[PDB]
């Protein structure tokens, strides 16, 4: 077990660090910016240094960071989420220099850093991913066999053009056709070459993710899944634990293929596999997340498991000691981000000072922050104020729970996403489970509250 | 037959609990407070709140102005808490006759169980053991003569001080009859078996309106001053299973007998072997009822609201599981280095941890001011662990984190008890304070 470590972070996640590493009688070292001298992770840890020459270089500085793990006798460096964690030079220099990082080997970071190099190890793995040409299409027959063979609505795109000169929407075979003259002719005019690829159209979206944890001796589970659909602009704002879409039969479907995945690359420590899923369940692999997610401590609540302690201990060498018939999933978890913007104002940031502040507690109730009164929002960070959690053994009381912790969470000085989060508790749509990303865009009536 | 409107009784953390579990039940909420609290977590939490009584106490302690104002604003039913009316028989009986439901046990049982003696012979005939000495008022020192040769040494002298010998006993007895005279005008006293390096042992008991009667094992508060508990948890280690659910079913037994419904606490003492002896009941919402909730899964307040709108109760004793382990630490406003003598003043910095098995009950924020007129309660915090080293270790991380400046607090005691070996070892009694001064030095 390490005897020390360094935690790359700030905020929220360098206090949920710092906690797992206390409990586990791990000494502390914390490092900071001087416009945050009295940062909580700084009060937190037991050794805390002033390092950086701005906000963000803090965080940033790789040879930085390393140089003072190695001046200071830190065994092992804790990277967050965000920052260096998904940096495989990070990682690799970490390796170089004789201290481990506790995240994924460095090459895995690589490997799954890249879109597409990620979207050919699930195919391999057997992972689904959105089906299409497998590259250009030969001609409008083939085109009209494959559209039928991965099944209508479909996405017709010019292959040349770097990006896309716009992508056509075709759903039935008499669309198809002339989409595909249309987007054929347009690409001859526009790149010299009218070579199009199809893609299969997921319509309206759920965003469904899957957690894997693995040790360094090949044992690797998953811990279910969670929904992430309540976003904007691909920020999370509510997630829950398990889904309501997924069956169990599905669940463990679908565990099997990410845990059968990341065996396969030889995946250690924590990850995150997101996909987006159509209304009947099926999934297709999007991206990978080579670290700790924001919204693990759903998956806590009803699994049991101690995800971010695990973490360390797996970077220590200890085995995972689960099996995956161990892992079950008990009641539901709702997590809010409490985020200082405005959501009248597109979530506009609202830099500030909070004022009054009042954390809720009880039964059910967990709070992953790192602010009292006197706390700076700054514009060199992320909005994050709070993670407010629940867990209940039913969804409706899950809801009710969220939505009294809610009413009871005191914030003044700055806007908060609170107000719309309490409308969003009390939708008849959220409360029966209904809710795809783009939820926002056709319930606006949430973003009706008094000032 | 819900409720659509409850008045809590009370003040701080145990207001906002209740006011927390009715939000939850979707039941609209009445506070009351005095004009020294006007900014209360309570008084914002709720959906309703009245300024009343004409000093700090009266406010919580006129039943008849709290009865009256349910009436006036529709409440229903009024929770008590604990402390104040709780355990007050003439506040339940004038709910009930008002048409108010009281959510807590039947005033009758309120008026039995708050007596000494009616206690013990509910208990006798129930078959829960109690300390063995003297039955009723000794008649003279001859008979506590007889009395001490039956039971066995070490004795106690109290009033209605350690006897280990006859010659102990008479020069005790004159002077402790007088001394008692001086004081409150009756020398009447007892003689009780001494038990030597006790623990405090709890049973907690919840009971629907239809007979239906379940306990949900036991707590340790031995570590206390002054029977003042400073950390509670849950389950003890000094029992077994089958010793948990052999004293569980006695007390069901007892409660049973009376009829009891609601929650409620049995408080026992309990000799180094897990022989138990019981001395009081609590015919209300224990303090540290979380500790029970986390290794139970079982939400006792929000049950006690269900059980006083006339649902019954959804378990069996065999559903009734206890995992993990539990502690909850009471963070007071207080000097431990000065015999704990109250710290007022008013909270400045104030940081709440969180986290993974960690639940905070609280009713405080920055400017949070502390009166003499009040307890000295600032936070409950309870951790939950599968295992008791690291529930140990976990609570000694949320400790180390809560900061808390303005006034003096129990939290440093607190950090030294929790890595000291002998607690984490569960070498503790009732004495454990006096036995381990170190505890008490601290910066």
């Amino acid at each position: 077990m390490f005897k020390k470590v360094l935690v790359a972070n700030r905020g929220e996640i360098a206090c949920r660090v710092i906690r797992a590493c206390k409990e586990l009688g791990i000494q502390t070292v914390a490092i900071y910016n001087e416009i945050e001298s009295t940062a909580r992770h700084v009060k937190m840890a037991d050794e805390a240094y002033m390092i950086g020459v701005n906000p963000l270089d803090t965080y940033l500085n790789a040879e930085r960071i390393v140089d003072l793990a190695l001046e200071v006798g830190a065994e092992a460096i804790h990277p967050g989420y965000g920052f260096l964690a998904e940096n495989e030079h990070f990682a690799r220099l970490c390796e170089e220099k004789g201290i481990t990082f506790i995240g994924p080997h460095w090459k895995v970071i690589e490997l799954m850093g890249d879109k597409a190099r990620s979207k050919e190890v699930m195919k391999r793995a057997g992972v689904p991913t959105v089906p299409g040409s497998d590259g250009i299409l030969k001609d409008v027959e083939e085109a009209k066999r494959i559209a039928k063979e991965i099944g209508y609505p479909v996405l017709l795109k010019a292959s040349a053009g770097g990006g896309g000169r716009g992508i056509r929407i075709c759903r039935n075979e008499e669309e198809l056709v002339r989409n595909y003259e249309n987007a054929y002719n347009e690409a001859v005019k526009a790149f010299g070459r009218g070579d199009l690829l199809l893609e299969k159209y997921i319509e309206n979206p759920k965003h469904i993710e899957f957690q894997v944890l693995g040790d360094k001796y090949g044992n690797v589970i998953h811990l279910g899944e969670r929904d992430c659909s309540i976003q904007r602009r691909n920020q999370k704002l509510v997630e829950i634990a398990p889904s309501l879409l997924l069956t169990p039969e599905q669940r463990e479907y679908y565990g099997s293929l990410v845990v059968k995945a990341a065996k396969e690359i030889g995946y250690y420590s924590a990850g995150t596999m997101e996909f987006i899923a159509d209304e009947k369940g099926n999934l297709y692999f999007i991206e990978m997340n080579t670290r700790i997610q924001v919204e693990h401590p759903v998956t806590e609540m009803i699994t049991g498991v101690d995800i971010v302690k695990w973490q360390i201990r797996i970077a220590a060498g200890e085995r995972l000691r689960y099996s995956q018939e161990d892992i079950r999933f008990n009641g539901y978890s709702i997590e809010c981000r409490i985020n200082a913007e405005d959501p009248k104002k597109g979530f506009a940031p609202s830099i500030g000072t909070i004022e009054r502040y009042y954390v809720p507690g009880g039964f059910g109730i967990r709070v992953e922050h790192a602010s009292s009164k006197g706390y700076e929002i700054t514009p060199y960070y992320d909005s994050l104020i709070a993670k407010l959690i629940v867990w209940a053994p039913l969804w409706e009381v899950a809801v009710d729970r969220m939505r009294s912790a809610l009413e009871t969470y005191e914030i003044s000085g700055v806007k908060t996403t609170i107000p719309l989060l309490i409308n969003i508790m009390k939708d008849k749509d959220f409360r029966d489970g209904k809710f795809t990303t783009r939820y926002l865009e056709e319930h606006p009536h949430v973003f009706d509250y008094a000032e």
